[PDB]
This record gives C-alpha cells, sequence and structure tokens, in this order.
C-alpha cells in the first residue's frame, strides 16, 4: 500500500477487442560489425542465447545499423567470413529467433551483397531468415559521410533495384524490409509506394530523443506527440500498401543513449510501456539497438567478461511474462493528477487475463480500483527500483535477473479483490495474472 495516492479506475473491456501480439513481437538491434568476431552470434555464446531466450520463446535478432557501412563480407572497415555466418546459424538455433540481415548498399557492391545473401540462405535458411534489408537509415548517409548531400529518395531507389535486382539472381527467394529508417514522408512512404510487390514490411525506426539537457527522465515518461504521428503514418502506409511494419531500431536517445537516462530504471518503464503502445497500435514487433556497454543496452558485456541485464532489459521482461495474446479495452479514468500511469488489458493465448501497468508519474503513488475482471484471484509482479535515476537495483517478481538470463520470480503477491484494488509506488511497474 502508498500513503496518499492518487485513487483512479482501469476499466478493462473483454468486448473491446484490439490487436493480437505476434509471438515473435519482442526482439534487438546489434551492430553489423559484431560479426567481426565470429564468437560474439555463436553457439558457444551461451550466456547471451540465455539472455534472448527469457525475453521471448520466439523473437527477432536484427543485425545492421550504422557499422553495416562498412562491414564487408569476404568467403575467406570490418570483415565478415563464412565462419560467422555459420556461427550465427548456430546462435538463432539455441534462441530459437529469426533474423533480419543488413547488406551493405552504403559502401558495398551489389555483385558482394548477392554474395553475402546467397551464403546467408545457404546456411540461415528461408524458415530463419525474416527480411534482408538494403542500407541502414539511408537518409542520414550525407550525415554519416557515405553519399553526397544530393542523394535523395530517387538516387536511393535507383541503389535498392540495383541490390535487388544482383540479390534476386543469386537468391530468386530473398525476402526483404525496408527502408531502415526513420519515419518521413520524403523516404519511408516513396519506398512503401514503390517497392510494395519486393518487401515483406517497412522497417522504420525510433528515438524518444528528437533532434540536449532537454531528454530528461521526465520528458522520456511523458506521451510522444512525434511517435503517435510516426504511427499513424506507418498505419496509412499499410493501408494504403498492404505492408505491416516492424521498429527494428529503437532506443531512448540516440547517439548511444545519454548517461542518467538511457541506462536508467526510467528506461525500463519507457521500454516496456513503449512494447505495448506499439502492440496496441498494431506493430508486428520491436528491436531495441544496443550492444557493448552503451548507455541504452537492454544487454551489456562481451563472451570474455559475460553478460549482464541493464534496467532496460527488465522492462522487456515483463511483456516477455505477461506473453501473447489479444489486446483489450483499458480505460483509465479520475487519472488526470497521475497522467502518467499507462495500462494495457491482455487475454492471454492461454485464456487469462493480464494487465501491464506502467506508473510512469515520478511523483505521485497511484491507488487503481479494477473493474470488468471476474476472477477467483490475482497476483502481481512488480517492476521495481529505488529511484527512476537508478542504474542498478532493478528487481522484476522480487528478483534480479542473474547470469545467462536466468530469472525466476521470489515474491507472490495477491491483489485485494467483483472489483480489485492495486497500490503502485510513483515510478514503478506492475504485472497482473487474473486466473
Ligand atoms: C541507429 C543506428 O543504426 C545505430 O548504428 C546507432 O548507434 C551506433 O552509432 C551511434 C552513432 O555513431 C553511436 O553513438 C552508438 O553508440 C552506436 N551504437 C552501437 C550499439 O554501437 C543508433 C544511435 O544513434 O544510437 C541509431 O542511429
Amino acid at each position: 500500500t502508498t500513503s496518499s495516492p492518487v485513487r483512479v479506475g482501469l476499466s478493462v473491456d473483454a468486448s473491446a477487442l484490439g490487436h493480437t501480439i505476434p509471438p515473435d513481437y519482442t526482439g534487438l538491434s546489434y551492430e553489423q560489425a559484431q560479426m567481426a568476431n565470429p564468437n560474439y552470434f555463436s553457439g558457444a555464446n551461451t550466456q547471451l542465447a540465455g539472455f534472448l531466450r527469457t525475453l521471448g520463446r520466439q523473437g527477432v535478432l536484427r543485425i545492421g545499423g550504422n557499422t553495416s557501412e562498412y562491414t564487408f563480407w569476404n568467403r575467406h572497415r570490418e570483415v565478415i567470413t563464412p565462419e560467422a555466418v555459420n556461427n550465427l546459424s548456430e546462435f538463432l538455433d539455441k534462441t530459437g529467433w529469426k533474423l533480419i540481415y543488413g547488406l551493405n548498399l552504403g559502401k558495398g557492391t551489389p555483385e558482394n551483397a548477392a554474395d553475402e545473401a546467397a551464403y546467408v540462405m545457404e546456411t540461415i535458411g528461408a524458415d530463419r531468415l525474416l527480411a534482408f534489408q538494403l542500407g541502414n537509415e539511408p537518409d542520414l548517409f550525407y550525415r554519416n559521410g557515405i553519399r553526397p548531400a544530393s542523394y535523395d529518395f530517387a538516387a536511393y531507389a535507383g541503389d535498392w533495384q540495383r541490390f535487388f535486382t544482383a540479390i534476386r539472381k543469386r537468391v530468386p527467394n530473398a525476402p526483404f524490409a525496408g527502408p531502415d529508417t526513420a519515419y518521413n514522408t520524403k523516404w519511408l512512404v516513396p519506398f512503401a509506394d514503390k517497392f510494395k510487390h519486393d518487401v515483406k514490411f517497412i522497417s522504420s525506426h525510433y528515438y524518444a530523443e528528437g533532434p540536449d539537457p532537454s531528454m530528461t527522465i521526465e520528458r522520456l515518461m511523458k506521451p510522444n506527440p512525434r511517435l503517435l504521428g510516426e504511427t499513424a503514418g506507418l498505419k496509412q502506409v499499410e493501408a494504403d500498401t498492404g505492408l505491416p511494419f516492424r521498429l527494428t531500431e529503437t532506443n531512448s536517445c540516440y547517439q548511444g543513449g545519454k548517461q542518467g537516462v538511457s541506462d536508467t530504471f526510467a528506461a525500463a518503464l519507457w521500454a516496456g510501456d513503449l512494447m505495448y503502445q506499439q502492440a496496441a497500435a498494431g506493430s508486428t514487433g520491436i528491436n531495441f539497438h544496443g550492444g557493448g556497454y552503451g548507455w541504452y543496452t537492454p544487454v551489456a558485456g562481451t563472451p570474455e567478461d559475460g553478460f549482464i541485464a541493464r534496467p532496460e532489459y527488465y522492462g522487456m521482461l515483463l511483456f516477455a511474462q505477461a506473453g501473447a495474446g489479444q489486446l483489450l479495452g483499458a480505460k483509465l479514468t479520475d487519472n488526470s493528477a497521475a497522467p502518467l500511469l499507462t495500462a494495457y488489458a491482455l487475454r492471454g493465448t492461454d485464456g487469462r487475463t493480464r494487465i501491464a501497468l506502467f506508473n510512469k508519474n515520478l511523483d505521485a503513488d497511484v491507488e487503481v480500483a479494477i473493474s470488468g475482471v471476474a476472477s477467483p484471484s490475482g497476483t502481481v509482479l512488480r517492476l521495481e527500483a529505488p529511484r527512476a535515476d537508478d542504474t542498478t537495483d532493478v528487481t522484476f517478481g522480487g528478483a534480479p535477473v542473474g547470469a545467462s538470463g536466468s530469472w525466476s520470480p521470489l515474491v507472490q503477491e495477491y491483489v485485494p479483490g467483483g472489483q480489485f484494488v492495486l497500490h503502485m509506488r510513483k515510478a514503478s511497474g506492475a504485472l497482473l495474472e487474473f486466473a
């Protein structure tokens, strides 16, 4: 219980049907440069394989990023070898995840892309390979040196066509996604119109940071009107072209994250909330960007030093433990003095109702009167840290994540209740499960 909480109502409507969350919704995004060491994405990397399994029995590993500008496949600047691709196959087998694989359109040749694609299709195979992507954020190639100032959608469409044609010559069944950029009208909308028969889905990026002492934990917990616009833009592309969308690179802040924001418990609330907000908008899935010890990485570490779950991971863990199923109406009322509380109701594939709550209010505890659920018993797992800016001390279900993504709940809490009352501290999260 909490001292002076904001008393809010949550009404679940099992008749207000939303989108069905696919089982491969979860995912991660990594740099292609990781493939320069064949021990990274390897059957031997049992620690990293463990972290991914805990995030989902199904999910998508996306490899790409700015380093796909300067990674170069060779059958014998970073170099990708057949051994790296062979090892990646074994990693996907250990995790059960599917692959989005970046090809080098920024600096590589169409012929080298077709050769790399052929080797990936030879070894990873059609079942595990979801899509190739032809360049990462082509709209920023100029910013990053890789094309001249005059490079525009028309030029990129020419490149894309040349690469597509060369690859399909070597790999007739090759699947593609694109354009692998932030939402925008000059690139993503015309990409969808022009290449709708040649791609499986639209690939777009999102950073809560816009174009700075102004990305703060306070700002990160607030609604992002730009995100709502971009998501609406993607749904209109889907209506116009039939192409579903996946958020294939996202994190709290770009340029590697912001110390004191991206590496904090607040990122767990942000990331868990984002996963549900995009799933409710009809996104097919998500891929949080990371690697190394970057401020925003979900999993930190290396094969030689070992891996650990960073705060953001715990947001993704809450989503993982909720599991898949159909989103339901979950209306909040009396909530104007706790406006950053979000709630998502889910009919699980196993038939049980779940509710994911993110109390993103930094200074208000809440007391949630839950109606519209008929159950003899509800339990809560809490997503907690002692302060919103904590870089550690994060737990879920009263336990940290251990080595190799090991996680089990250690604290059982019943929700008192044809209604239920749930207290939540300021800056906390909760997963409710009803028998
Ligand atoms: C998405 C890009 O694809 C991604 O590569 C960016 O991250 C990398 O590059 C930026 C800019 O140089 C670095 O600051 C990051 O540390 C890099 N991340 C990793 C994991 O190596 C990414 C971003 O800006 O953070 C997006 O632009």
